[PDB]
């Protein structure tokens, strides 16, 4: 038995002592909520940490952060034994000195700026011979214990006297470099990157499991992803906190050799990490390397990409060897490289969303100190086109605009800074606001996904069709047990038809929202661009992506915009059928109906939509969205209102009886202008922050129904005739 | 291996990855040392990576590498035994100097295994392992339709894993050799097969796949009069040629399926296709669409070819009007009533072997639109209407439907059929998968039983949508009518 092993992962919170542990794990174990353990691991160390309580890790796992990984030389997957330790222990003298691999450029104070800040009210208990590292002055510098009284009894008081003589010390190979590249530092990837995790954890950290059994380890993992996306970074955390040797191996660095020199280069990479097995293989830029697609000038590119493929599918075995490749574009790869047993393993690193670009800008700040009034919540939505990479660049001209505000007048002309300004240099948000006006994001034109923050209480009204979507898209995804046993398959999409302006998108970003998956939507002028630009076949790639990044749910807004721009139910000399209506049935027609993706599809003109998409079997359900009746219109304002401040005086409920004919685009442009107004008349009033009554009063004035009475009729025919219940309403058995 | 012959693998890109002139003689000497160790058989790993001498033709090297394999394949003049097997992936992705008689003249076309085949992959790649009772292959082959024998292999090897990383965490086995007591007990379940189904993308999708349809006579309903003409025409040359050959006329090349959609015109192919024991090839309409609009017809050919030698076999052609509605129909724009498509299928169907056991089956749902070239004596003459169902022709379509999901003796199907008057085949599916789905939901909101009641089906009735309204069913008669043509010749006798 011996309960005290525990598995050991990365941690959450961003402190050093601290260890997140479930409940019933203390409460095996009689440790209790303020205690002390000692961690012990592998060459005879051991090290001293405070447990913390957790509800979300696991039932038998420890959660420990890298600062303490590195102390123990315990990576992830490994075993530990924990303990407890009652007895009373109080520190009297800390001697300790840091490691001149970073202190390089430190002047001055050491106790005040990076000890008296994180020592005190902490009560943080150090172990002789551990290695802390400490965030301040716009970098990272950590320090080291040379000589103390003999551990345990070693924890910071505030009565303790710090002394330190000044000069630093060199390290040694057994530990690693805290300023490398961790788990931590990778933020706004979790489903990626915990793929990536459990695929390689067993050839890696169990290199010799595989030698002694008969599976199959994958050999070859792609990496996708617009350039600074951080396939780069990724793949070097992979070998950083795995223990296997990263060889990087950059793209036109190959090329740039003479003819011959560039074969031996890449030869000789192979051999080299395969005897320090385990080991990994990276490739910065493979479509730059092997883009024998199209190009296919030169014979000394197709002995290259040769090459590349003989040495790729030549590893029978041998060392237990994993190659990494990165590229931009899934199309830009040679073919012959995505045959079984070169690159099978297929990953898809997109763009960070909103909270996802938070993480990001919480790494790249976490080395400097900002102000009280810093927030990042606004930062990440207003950037929103953003990558990885950008973001960094973004924070780096940030930091540079508050040293150009004080470097004029302080004028420290010395050869090394001090660590006693940097500290007081807080970073504010106009700061943020100069860099964020003029970073251009590289990220724009391929199509963004999220899982959309609307909701059900955003969407006012429409109470019948919010049952009905989460009775088709939900039921199969969570309980498919009751699916299988009557042998027929779900639904593979429902189209939304009405008057234009009635929620057709909120209703499909809610429903992926609800049931947390990404959302991939295509507007008109999208689907245009193929159909204009004679290019087709960009409707595969939407559907790969669409695909590969499930559960997911593909929107076409406007699906009738085609049609619409070459005549409609007539038009032309032609029917109602193009090229890139065909390109999606023939992609949804073979697309695979057990997973879970799913289709939304959107029209205003369902009568010049090809009946060739309506049949069983690609898009059979049609849900009606009709004009908000008099309690489908107060939900709306009450939804709509939640953002600006509105008093109590005007009334929305005597609004929606007036408002007869209204759609609901028609009563967001109306609060629009009644808040234009509103701020148009702060500003000149102020040569009051609140929204009056009067403000909608005028704003009312140019109400105008954006949908008129004519197509009112059609729409109403076209539902009763796609309905047709007549006729069998009263339709009963006899016995 | 199992014919005792010198295996000699030659990898595709390890030549084309020599320097110049060192492939030549890497290539030369890989053919006399096989020649020495006769019998051998020397194999070609990829072959379009070597000779892709039809469009590429860029460098002296890449030429000279394929004069060579040419110079050293037809050169073979006797001397050793030994045969050399070439494998690649698209047939037209090869030179045409290669298929020359004496160096490439037998073709061997190996397709995408069917569900009954992958079962035997999932046996041979689970044989060497330990299961528990609750997995089936079955269900396994049925869910993966669109994967290769590579993809079942690596679904299976990452099926393995996910029960290893169930154990391998809290019993961690350091040591430098695992011991034989605990893999032997590591039995893999369903769940860990459906981890590894869902992430699995497969390789094969675009291309035709080919069955020999599950599908058999006992699910479709009614059509008695249909099934005798159609078990007449391809199972008699098939089977009895004597007859045939005698009386000196050749048998028909296809018959044309025209009549009201969603009645039954792809369950007949299917079902004559099964009966025979032939492959399958459909082909849907957005399938014949894309080499309109793509403006590339050529793809009829490779269509043709890949049935012609998957023989004996039927070409099924879906909605084959799909392409004249697209651009009008009987007048539509300033052309005619002939395309780019049509004319090549006719131009591949007038050429192709009429001694074959190849058939070709056209559907369509407008034949006012179709085109006459297509109706002639010699490429499409049999033509057989499918009319709505009758009475009794609708309770045989609900009790093929009902054999897969749990229905009680409650449900009256006979006065259901009475009622739907105007029905089609269509029509009576999506009732039974709304009364399906009324029943999941009922059970999923009511969990917080697993049988079907008879009120499902009175609720589901109410939203019974007659997909085939009344003004097409005359134009669809008076043109049935129009090409029989039976009146005035009924009382035709012979006086002595
Ligand atoms: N998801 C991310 N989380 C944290 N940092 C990132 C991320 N993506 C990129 N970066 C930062 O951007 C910088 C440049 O990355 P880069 O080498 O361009 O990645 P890639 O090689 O994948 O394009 C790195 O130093 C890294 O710190
Ligand atoms: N039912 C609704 N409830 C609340 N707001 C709505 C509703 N329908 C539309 N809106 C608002 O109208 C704006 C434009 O909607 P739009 O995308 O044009 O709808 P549709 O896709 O149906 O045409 C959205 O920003 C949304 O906030
Ligand atoms: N005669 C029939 N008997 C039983 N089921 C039928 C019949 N005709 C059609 N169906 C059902 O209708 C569904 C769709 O048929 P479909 O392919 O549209 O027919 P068609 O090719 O004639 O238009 C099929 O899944 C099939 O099960």
């Amino acid at each position: 038995n011996r309960p005290n092993r525990l598995i050991v992962d990365e941690a959450i919170n961003e402190d050093n002592s601290v260890v997140s542990l479930s409940q019933p794990k203390m409460d095996e174990l009689q440790l209790f909520r303020g205690d002390t353990v000692l961690l012990k691991g592998k060459k005879r160390r051991e090290a001293v940490c405070i447990v913390l309580s957790d509800d979300t890790c696991s039932d038998e796992k420890i959660r420990m952060n890298r600062v303490v990984r590195n102390n123990l030389r315990v990576r992830l997957g490994d075993v530990i034994s924990i303990q407890p330790c009652p007895d009373v222990k109080y520190g009297k003298r800390i001697h300790v000195l840091p490691i001149d691999d970073t202190v390089e450029g430190i002047t001055g104070n050491l106790f005040e700026v990076y000890l008296k800040p994180y020592f005190l009210e902490a009560y943080r208990p150090i172990r002789k011979g551990d290695i802390f590292l400490v965030r301040g002055g716009m970098r990272a510098v950590e320090f080291k214990v040379v000589e103390t009284d003999p551990s345990p009894y070693c924890i910071v008081a505030p009565d303790t006297v710090i002394h330190c003589e000044g000069e630093p010390i060199k390290r040694e190979d057994e530990e690693e470099s805290l300023n490398e590249v961790g788990y931590d530092d990778i933020g706004g990837c979790r489903k990626q990157l915990a793929q990536i995790k459990e695929m390689v954890e067993l050839p890696l950290r169990h290199p010799a499991l595989f030698k002694a059994i008969g599976v199959k380890p994958p050999r070859g993992i792609l990496l996708y992803g617009p350039p600074g996306t951080g396939k780069t970074l990724i793949a070097r955390a992979v070998a950083n906190e795995t223990g296997a040797f990263f060889f990087l191996i950059n793209g036109p660095e190959i090329m740039s050799k003479l003819a011959g020199e560039s074969e031996s280069n890449l030869r000789k990479a192979f051999e080299e990490a395969e005897k320090n097995a385990p080991a990994i293989i990276f490739i910065d830029e493979l479509d730059a390397i092997a883009p024998k697609r199209e190009k296919t000038h030169g014979e000394v590119e197709r002995r290259i990409v040769s090459q590349l493929l003989t040495l790729m599918d030549g590893l029978k075995q041998r060392a237990h060897v994993i190659v990494m490749a990165a590229t931009n574009r899934p199309n830009s790869i040679d073919p012959a490289l995505r045959r079984f047993g070169r690159f099978d393993r297929e990953v898809d690193i997109g763009i960070p969303d909103a909270t996802g670009r938070l993480e990001i800008l919480q790494i790249h700040t976490k080395n400097m100190k900002l102000a009280d009034d810093v927030d990042l919540e606004q930062v990440a939505n207003e950037t929103h086109g953003h990558v990885g990479a950008d973001l960094a660049a973004l924070c780096s001209e940030a930091a540079l605009q508050a040293i150009r505000k004080k470097m004029d007048l302080i004028d420290l002309e010395d050869e090394t800074i001090d660590a006693e300004v940097m500290n007081s240099l807080a970073v504010t948000m106009d700061d943020f606001r100069w860099a964020l006006s003029q970073s251009n994001p590289s990220a724009l034109r391929e199509t963004v996904v999220e899982v959309p923050q609307v909701t059900w209480e955003d969407i006012g009204g429409l109470e019948d069709v919010k049952r009905e979507l989460q009775e088709l898209v939900q039921y199969p995804v969570e309980h498919p047990d009751k699916f299988l046993k009557f042998g027929m398959t779900p639904s593979k999409g429902v189209l939304f038809y009405g008057p234009p302006g009635c929620g057709k998108t909120l209703l499909a970003k809610a429903i992926a929202n609800e049931c947390q998956a990404n959302f991939i939507s295509i507007k008109g002028p999208e689907l245009l661009t193929m159909w204009f630009g004679e290019s087709e076949a960009n409707v595969r790639e939407i559907f790969d992506k669409a695909r590969q990044a499930a559960p997911c749910v593909l929107f076409f807004d406007e699906l009738d915009s085609i049609a619409k721009a070459r005549g409609g139910n007539i038009g032309n000399g032609g029917g109602a059928a193009d090229r890139v209506i065909n390109q999606i049935l023939t992609e949804m027609d073979g697309m695979s109906t057990k997973k879970n993706v799913f289709i939304i599809g959107a029209t205003n003109r369902p009568d010049i939509i090809d009946p060739a998409i309506l049949r069983p079997g690609r898009l059979d359900q049609l849900i009606y969205i009709p004009l908000p009746d008099e309690k489908s219109r107060v939900a709306i304002l009450k939804a709509n209102l939640r953002k600006s401040p509105v008093a109590k005086d005007v009334d929305l409920e005597f609004l929606a009886k007036m408002t007869n004919g209204f759609s609901g685009a028609d009563l967001t442009e109306i609060c629009q202008r009644a808040c234009k107004l509103a701020i148009r008349e702060s500003i000149e009033s102020e040569i009051v922050p609140e929204i009056r009554r009067d403000h909608f009063e005028e704003a009312m004035r140019f109400a105008r129904r954006s949908v008129s009475d004519n197509d009112i009729r059609k729409y109403e025919m076209f539902a009763q005739t796609l309905q047709q219940s007549r006729g069998f309403g009263s339709f009963r058995f006899p016995s």
